[PDB]
Formats: C-alpha cells, sequence, structure tokens
C-alpha cells in the first residue's frame, strides 16, 4: 500500500465501512453487492484484455458476449431482485454501456406487458431465449426531441391483412436506436398509423429486419451502424432504412388501439429517475480517481527547501475536488431519495414526479459532466492519458445530458409545473411538494446561519422563488405584449431554465439537509454535514449575486462563506480519500491507474504503457517510407 | 445549397469577405493564405481516408506520412514565412497535432542557434534531411509542473570524456514528449549536470535512442509509447528510459555553460502566445459548425399548427451559441493584439508580456474547452456522433489547459505580477501597461457603451485584486510564512487573474471596434462586443454588485438587453461564422458542411464506417439459443 494513503486512511475520523451501509441502503445490501462483483470478479468468462488496447469492432464483439454470458449466469444464479441486477450488470460491463439494453430493458418487457394471446406464443420464449433479439426503434435521422415530426409510416393493406413500412426520405431513417445496426433481427418500430386513407398518429409494430438463424437483412431492410461516436463503441447505435416492408397486421401492437381485417381503425420517468444515480455514480468514481491520484502525486513546493508535497495540499487542488466529491455525496443521497418516491408513487403525483425527475435528470447530469472533466483537468498530463480512466467514464457518461430527454427541453417541462402551480397559488389553491414554498410568497427580517443546514436550506428556497417570481412575471410580460403563448414562453425560455434548474439546486440542498438527521453513526454525521455545508456554501459562492438580489444576504455574508469555504477545504483534506473509498469502486470499476486502491500509480503506469498497442513492435511500419 | 443557408446568407446585414480580410489583418494575407490552401487541396498526396474510420495505429502511420510529405511540400513551393509554414501545417493536419512538431519546432532550430559547429556538422543536415527525426524529452513520470525536480542525472566521466545519462527509478523515466515513441531516432534529453562531484543544474544533451536506418533502440535505451490518450492518436506521445547510457562530452549543448575535456563546467513565452490564437481558432470552428446546423435543423414547435422552425430560432439555442460566437471574435482579436505585442517585444517589458502571455493563455484555452462542448450538446444527438467533426476538436484542444504551462500554475504567474504592482502603487510608484488602472485604486454604467462596460470591468479586476491583496496580507500576519499565505491565498488570487484578464479582453474588443472602416461590419462586432461584455456580467452578477459597481436594476437591464441582442444576432450569425473562412475538410463536420445538405452526408458517411464493411459481425457467434 502507497504509505501516503495509507496515512491519510489510518488518521480519517470516521469508519467509511459503515458510510458504504449508508450508501448501499444496509450492512446486507453491502454484503451481497460484494457477493455479486466477486463471483463475476473470478469469472474467467468475464475477463477480457484491456479495452484500452482494444479496435471498436473489438469492443462491439466484447460487450455482445459478456451480455450473451451475462444473461446466461444471472438466470443459472437466479440473481432476480431488481438491485441484484443492476449491481451483476453494471460489475460485468466496467460501467460501459452494454448492447442487449434495448431487448432486455425494452422489446422483452413491452412484449410481456402488451402482447395478444398469439404474440405471446410467437415471442415470449424466443426473444426470452435470445433466438429473437430486439430493440426499439421510434428516433428518425430528422427527427428527435420532436416525434409528432416522424416521417416512418405503416399502411394498412386490407387485400392481404398487411402493414406496409416505409421510410419515404432520408430524414425518415430510424436513427440512434442501440441493438439496432448489428445486433438485432427484430424492432418495434414507431411509425405513423394509415388506414382506409386515414392517418391515427403514433403507433408501434414488431418488424422482423434480419433472417433468424444467418442474420441476413431481410427484403425491403436496410439496417447498419450509424458510425463512430465520441463513447459508445460498445454499442452498435444503428439506422434502420424500410422500403415498403410488409407485415402481418397481427405484429401490430393492439393492447390500446386495433386495426380490424377490414382497416377498421378502434381507439421515460423510471429511466430518468435511474439516470439521477447514474450521474452520482460517474461523478464519484472521478473524484475517487482524482482525490487518491491527488494524495499519491507529489509536485512543486510551498516550504522553500522542505520535500515536494502532495498536490492534494494545494487549496486550489483543493477547491477543484472536494466541492465536487460534497456534490458527489449530495447525488447519491438525491439518487436514493428519487429511487425511494419513484418506487412508491408506482395520482395528483404523476405530474410532481414527472417535473421533478426531469429537472433533477437535467441538473444531475450537467453537473456530473462538468465536474468530471475537472477531475480529468486536476490530474494534469496522466489525466489526458486514458491511464487515468477519466476520459471513459467522461465521453460515456455524456450522452446522458443530450438523450432520454434532451436536458434543456427537460428544464422547460420542471418550468412548466412551476409557472402551473406559480398560477395555481395565485388563483387561492394551495400546492403540495416541492413547490409548497410558493404558497409563501410574500406577494400571495430573515437572517442566515451559514453553519446550519437548515438555514442554508431556506436561503436556496428563497434563491427559488424569487427566479420562479421572475420567470412567471417575464412570461406575463411577454404575453401581453406579443400575444402568442407560444412565443412569449419561447422568450422566457431562458428565465424559465434558470427558476427550474435553481428549484432544483434547492431540492438538492434541502435533501442533502434532510439526510444528516437520519446518520446514526456521530463521526460519519459530523464528515457528512461538513460536505453538506461545503455543497450549501460553495454554490453560494459560485452564485452570489442569485443571493445578494432580493436581499437574501449582504456583500459581508458573501465574504463570510468564502472564509468558511476555505476552512472547510482543510477540515476535509484528512477525511477526503477515506470518504472516496467509501463509495466502495473496485479497481476494474474505475478502469484507472492513477486512481488504484493501493496508490502503487508509477509502476503499474509503466507497465500499462509497455503492454500497450503501439509497443507491440520496437519499429512501427511507418518509419520505412519516411524520408533519409 | 441548402434553401435555408441560402436565405440565412442573402438576409445578412454585412459582407463577411471584408470581415475574413479584418480576421487575416489584411486582404493580401486573406488571398495569400486561401493560394496555400488551394495548393494543399489540389494534392492528391494529402488525401487519405476519414481518420475516425481508422485505428490508432492506422491514425499514427498517416500523420507521420503527411508530416514527411508536408516539409518535401513546403520545400517545393518555396514556403519559409513563418505565417505560411503555420497555414500550411494547420491546413494539412486538418485540426490534429502533427508528429514531426519537436523535430521542425525545436530539434533542427537548436541545432541552429545552440550547437557548435562541430555538432552542425554530425547532426544539422541528417536532421533537415529527416534521415535524423528529433526531439525534446525534459518531462518525467514523477514531475511535469515542477523540472527542478527532474530525476534523470548526466554524470561527467572524466577518464573517458563522456556523459552517462542515467534514468535511476521509475519516475525519472522521460514520459509525454511527442515523437519520442516510435518516429525520432535522436533526443534532446534534460538532465541533472554532474561534474566533479557537483550538480550544476538543468542542462541539455544530444541523444542518439535507436539506430539511423534500422530504427532499433541503442544498447541502455527503453523506449515506446505511452499509450492511448483521449484525443492526439496521431502522436506518438513517449518514454524514454536511459540505464547508464553513454554518450561524447560533445553532446552536451554548451552555447551558454561548457564541461571542459578534465571536467570543469564553466558558467514556453512564444508557445502561449500561439495558444491564444490556437483557442480562438478552437471556438471559432466550433461555433462554425454548431451554427451552421442550429438552421439547418428544424425540430419541435413554436406556434402550434405552424411548420418546425430552425432550431437557432428558439432563445435558449441562441444563449448557448451567440455569447460562444462573441467569445470567438473576442478572441480572434486578443490572438492577434497577443501576436503583435509578442512580436514587438520579443523585438524592460518581459515581466508584463510573460504575466500576460500566461494568464491569456490560461483563460481562453478554459472559456474554449468550455465552449466546444457546449457547441457539441448544442447540436443534440448528431453532436455526439464524429459526424459533428466536434469530439475530435475537443480532444485535440482540451491538453493546452494542462500542457505549456497548467493553467492553475499560469494564473498564479499572472497573480505575482498583479501582487507586485498593487504593492508598487501602495508604497507610492506608478504601474504602466495592462496594470495601469491599478493607479486609480459617481460612475454610472451605459450597458450600451463598449467604453463605460470596459469601465465596469476595470473596477471589477481592481476590487479582486485588492481583496486578493489583503487577504494575503492577513495571511502573511496570521502564519509567520509568505508562501502558506500565498498557498492558502491561490483561489483569490486566481481569481483576481481571471478578472483582469476578462477585463483585458473586453478592453481589447472595445477598442478593436474604433479602427473598423466598413460601417455594417462595425455594427455587427459591436452587437457581438456588447453580447460578450452584458453576458460576462450577468454570469458575475455578483462581482459587480459588491463593491457597488452595477445595482440590482442595472443587473435586470443587463439581463434584458442580453435577450434583445440575441434577436439582433440572428440574422447575422451564419454570415458571421461563414466569415472565419473554414474550409469543409478543416471543419471535418459533416453537420457544419458549407453547402447545409446535411442528411444526404450523413448517411453516406454511416453506410461507409467500419462496422458496415460486414452486414454480419463476426460477434453474432454469441447470440445463440
Amino acid at each position: 500500500m502507497n504509505p501516503d494513503l495509507r496515512r491519510e486512511r489510518d488518521s480519517a475520523s470516521f469508519n467509511p465501512e459503515l458510510l458504504t451501509h449508508i450508501l448501499d441502503g444496509s450492512p446486507e445490501k453491502t454484503r451481497r453487492r460484494r457477493e455479486i462483483e466477486n463471483m463475476i470478479l473470478n469469472d474467467p468468462d468475464f475477463q477480457h484484455e484491456d479495452l484500452n488496447f482494444l479496435t471498436r469492432s473489438q469492443r462491439y464483439e466484447v460487450a455482445v458476449r459478456k451480455s450473451a454470458i451475462m444473461v446466461k449466469k444471472m438466470r443459472e444464479f437466479g440473481i432476480a431482485d431488481p438491485d441484484e441486477i443492476m449491481w451483476f450488470k453494471n460489475f460485468v460491463h466496467r460501467g460501459r454501456p452494454e448492447p442487449l439494453d434495448l431487448h432486455l430493458g425494452m422489446f422483452l418487457p413491452t412484449l410481456l406487458h402488451q402482447a395478444t394471446a398469439e404474440q405471446q406464443e410467437r415471442f415470449f420464449m424466443p426473444a426470452w431465449n435470445l433466438e429473437i433479439i430486439g430493440t426499439y426503434a421510434q428516433t428518425e435521422m430528422g427527427h428527435g426531441t420532436h416525434l409528432r415530426g416522424l416521417e416512418t409510416t405503416a399502411t394498412y393493406d386490407p387485400e392481404t391483412q398487411e402493414f406496409i413500412l416505409n421510410s419515404p426520405t432520408v430524414t425518415s431513417i430510424k436513427w440512434w436506436p442501440g441493438g439496432l445496426g448489428k445486433t438485432s433481427n427484430h424492432a418495434i418500430v414507431l411509425a405513423q398509423l394509415i388506414t382506409k386513407g386515414k392517418c391515427y398518429g403514433l403507433h408501434a409494430f414488431i418488424v422482423p429486419i434480419r433472417e433468424i438463424g444467418t442474420h441476413k437483412p431481410l427484403p425491403g431492410i436496410t439496417v447498419g451502424d450509424i458510425g463512430p461516436k465520441f463513447g459508445y463503441d460498445e454499442i452498435d447505435n444503428g439506422y434502420l432504412k424500410m422500403d415498403n416492408h410488409r407485415i402481418p397486421r397481427e405484429n401490430m401492437l393492439m393492447k390500446y388501439a386495433q386495426v380490424k381485417p377490414d382497416g377498421t381503425y378502434v381507439k421515460m420517468v423510471f429511466v430518468r429517475s435511474f439516470l439521477v444515480g447514474e450521474a452520482a455514480r460517474a461523478l464519484s468514481k472521478a473524484c475517487t480517481i482524482a482525490i487518491r491520484y491527488s494524495a499519491v502525486r507529489h509536485q512543486s513546493e510551498i516550504k522553500p527547501g522542505e520535500p515536494e508535497p502532495q498536490i492534494l495540499d494545494f487549496q486550489t487542488q483543493q477547491y477543484k475536488l472536494f466541492p465536487l466529491l460534497a456534490t458527489a455525496y449530495a447525488f447519491q443521497f438525491v439518487g436514493a431519495y428519487m429511487k425511494e418516491t419513484y418506487h412508491r408513487i408506482n395520482l395528483s403525483e404523476l405530474p410532481e414526479l414527472h417535473a421533478l425527475t426531469a429537472g433533477l435528470k437535467a441538473f444531475t447530469s450537467w453537473t456530473a459532466n462538468t465536474g468530471i472533466e475537472a477531475c480529468r483537468m486536476a490530474c494534469g498530463g496522466h489525466g489526458y492519458s486514458h491511464c487515468s480512466g477519466l476520459p471513459n467514464i467522461y465521453v460515456n457518461f455524456t450522452p446522458s445530458c443530450t438523450f432520454e430527454g434532451e436536458n434543456t427541453v427537460m428544464m422547460l417541462q420542471t418550468a412548466r409545473f412551476l409557472m402551473k402551480s406559480y398560477d395555481q397559488v395565485h388563483s387561492g389553491k394551495l400546492v403540495c411538494g416541492m413547490v409548497s414554498y410558493l404558497n409563501d410568497l410574500p406577494s400571495q427580517p430573515t437572517m442566515v446561519d451559514i453553519n446550519s443546514p437548515e438555514s442554508l436550506t431556506e436561503a436556496y428556497k428563497l434563491r427559488a422563488a424569487r427566479l420562479v417570481e421572475i420567470a412567471a412575471k417575464n412570461l406575463q410580460k411577454e404575453v401581453i405584449h406579443r400575444k402568442s403563448k407560444e412565443v412569449a414562453w419561447n422568450l422566457t425560455s431562458v428565465d424559465l431554465v434558470r427558476a427550474s434548474e435553481a428549484h432544483c439546486h434547492y431540492v438538492v440542498v434541502k435533501l442533502f439537509s434532510e439526510k444528516l438527521l437520519k446518520i446514526q453513526d456521530k463521526a460519519i454525521q459530523a464528515v457528512l454535514r461538513s460536505l453538506c455545508l461545503l455543497y450549501s456554501l460553495y454554490g453560494i459562492s459560485q452564485n452570489a449575486g442569485d443571493f445578494l438580489q432580493g436581499s437574501i444576504m449582504t456583500e459581508p455574508q458573501i465574504t463570510q462563506v468564502n472564509q468558511r469555504v476555505k476552512e472547510l477545504l482543510t477540515l476535509i483534506r484528512s477525511d477526503a480519500v477515506a470518504l472516496v473509498d467509501a463509495f466502495d469502486f473496485q479497481d476494474v470499476t474505475l478502469g484507472s491507474v492513477l486512481g488504484r486502491y493501493d496508490g502503487n500509480v508509477y509502476e503499474n503506469l509503466f507497465e500499462w504503457a509497455k503492454n500497450s498497442p503501439l509497443n507491440k513492435a520496437e519499429v512501427h511500419e511507418s518509419y520505412k517510407h519516411l524520408k533519409s
């Protein structure tokens, strides 16, 4: 064990094992997760070359292989608890995305919930045995956010009892779905239903796209990979062109609407909830690497003539990393709250849940995205190498800001609810849940204590209240000038997103503050409080104008915030390594030479470089062409 | 041409041709740059497969071949002016870094400027003919920022008239230098000079590492590639371990110090200059791609019945991109000012120059770095695909915030200058140049006045400089140590440098307006300057509210005017990116192409990509029942 890390770990103020409990939910959930991890770690079937040293085609092959095996083995070992399945899948895939995701997570569950009895007979068993591999193809080249615009048509032919699936334009081509390009032989296609001469809007169809057995594309089907991306090498994100491709009527999904033989027509909250946990996890892994590597790495001088200190001893380095560590803990507790909530709520709740999951999904993904690159830059030159693990964490996390609801569209869904809540309060109705603070708007003498999580929650609530009011009044002003709700909404969209942001920030502070009161271990409660206070005071320091305006705080109080943040850095220094240990990520999960639990970076890094692909021969073949 | 982008271009208020002349410095620069780029674009030797479709190995082989061809072609066309060689190198490499960088930019010049006549006789013409390829190996696995802690030693043997180069520890191993892994057969190595029994500090040594001809590593040399990185696939960033490796005493670089045959010992600012313009360019390309795509891409609805508009019609999309387009132009002009400045001083002001170069390099690279990712996310799903070209721009620009002076260390070097200036002022001396505002340690901001806005930034900087100086003084008293106090005021010190650099950029952009002769280009640059200065206040309101620089209602007016500038820029945005004059091959972007024909070209690009070389992937075998 690196003696620096041994020292940091030995004089930690708490037991990180008990904090691990708190993150998993119980001492037994810790134990069971570790058991699932160790059964995978020791299974030769889940082993392969360092992914950094493979080409894209090889990464795709390794990932498919693992995903096939993972289904077999989970079934073999009777792993059925949804938490156990997540722990198993995460650990198998070393945090990479896994290419059977849409088959196990959409195609199968959609048949098991919506199949007719005949569909059930044709599909359940083959879909279960991966003889049929399916995805979900909705988005098109021309259409991602705005699904009403989709151009794919499913035209009923009553002469033959078949639906004609067509891609009439280049923009209509199905584009992005995982497993679509190479992995899947079936797709549920989303299409504009045309029956008689009438369009009935978007319906879902089971469309075989490849021959079972040979995997050769079916006649009228053009299918492939959309090309390489910033990350997701492991995922055959695909395109699907259909040239008037015929399916049986019996292939329409008819639980909710039906087409009779004569052509007579009869009439993402889970994923966004989960993504809040993923943001927590991705930022926690980044902070683990950067904080360990900053305790291993020595560089530069403070005191002249004294040894080069650990770069974690520089205040600029503590300021880069301890605010992010505090955020990561904040997002851990938010994640767990969203999961508990989503589980319970599963109807005066649907709208608050949709607004909350949308807003926190945007807020936590955008924050974690920025924090991962900050962690990488904090590692200096060796951060930029794949030896850090941070580039791969970043490129496989960052699409979360874009897919599963574009974050600006998500914030605007949160804003719709905040406006509707604001209007309900101004029309004499009571509002409940995370918007209850709107009931007490002065429109429908208070001093902040910067060592009290409750008083900081209050500050963040008033910042949100003020920005909600500013959005609502700017929206009203644009409606009376421009006499169009939609135009007014567009021209207030920046204020609306600011209000959602400040609202979500307040929710994160409030939830971290309330979690402090449930911590039984006193030493853990004290170090978590330091982090809660650092989170809260950092966000004030970073958004000082939002607290100075409406007299929520004074200039002298911002000076005291800044003074206290500096002191909290100095407090969190002795606990920083122990705090990232408590996440309990294994070396293989971090994929980091810099971040390794034992802190033996330098000897491992020289080996890693020597094993890397360009060192397979001493002389590259490009030498014997270079001039002489 | 995409009838959208036609309409945007026909509807512009200004001639982008004449803005290109302003960006290049003259019409004659524009004509000469375009002629050089035309010389390359016409040459099949510079063509190759899309780099996105190739492995790292193939990318390295393409880049090193193009660098060998580039040298021959520049010599054939008699290209020798440093600006033309820049124009030539940047076009060829299409953004990407090039593997002969340290050969051409360090090893060859060091031989011309510092080598003895017998060194030039051994090394110069072999080097000039690429029969010797050289690099510069200074950084070690253990040491990047603090070179005084390098472990590589060069011990003088008086008996055999040799230096013994040694890498005693795993941390001592040279680590990072481009061209060291596979391309170079020689390295200039920086080592701790030991002669007699005394260490005389860091000196530079010419070290053959591989056999000319076979390229086999020499006895006592372990050399290789450090492995794959976030970007820089084209560069063999390398390691070099020397096991008591012996070189002639005559291999030492002795222009400035000598070791006699008996062992007797006798007695970055430029690249930081350049990196400002490189930041301007990388942001300018990212804005070009995202603003054009946002004028081609229709999605969602404003009025419920009506066609999906262009996404650039959404205020949120304007807010993501126009403040970056303003930042791109701000940076173009800081870059040109830094270039003229570095030239005039480098032919008294060495203090101001070092501090200004460090600070603007850090401020522009950190800002451009954020801006490039913001452009990619603003393209939505297609932004994430390499079809956008934005990931490759980001991963190849981002190491500029880390290398060539880690940005935090650069800001602290600015802050040392600001503290020395503040102390001068307060011991009754007069300061000059970029810090002359500190001498002046009723006045309400006019938000339509670049001069009035410049004045608001000056006061924000002076407040944060003073806050850093006062906190540093209190900590010096409290800690009985200047070095501990410096460490514990380092966040305040970086904030002061940031605000000083921000002011300098606002100042230079504001001043550049008064030199614009074309009325219509002046008016649109003015809208960008104001958008830049007002966005900055809006994003740092607390820095203007404290010390009574601006009131709450003035912030409300700032925020209202930022929204109005977004609208006003909208009709000029495509022509404003077109004025950067980037060719399609330089953008490397399906989404950003000059003709706006994205969707057809996207579908071609995907079909031509590697996983589609076969209908069934080898991996289908695992997906049995």
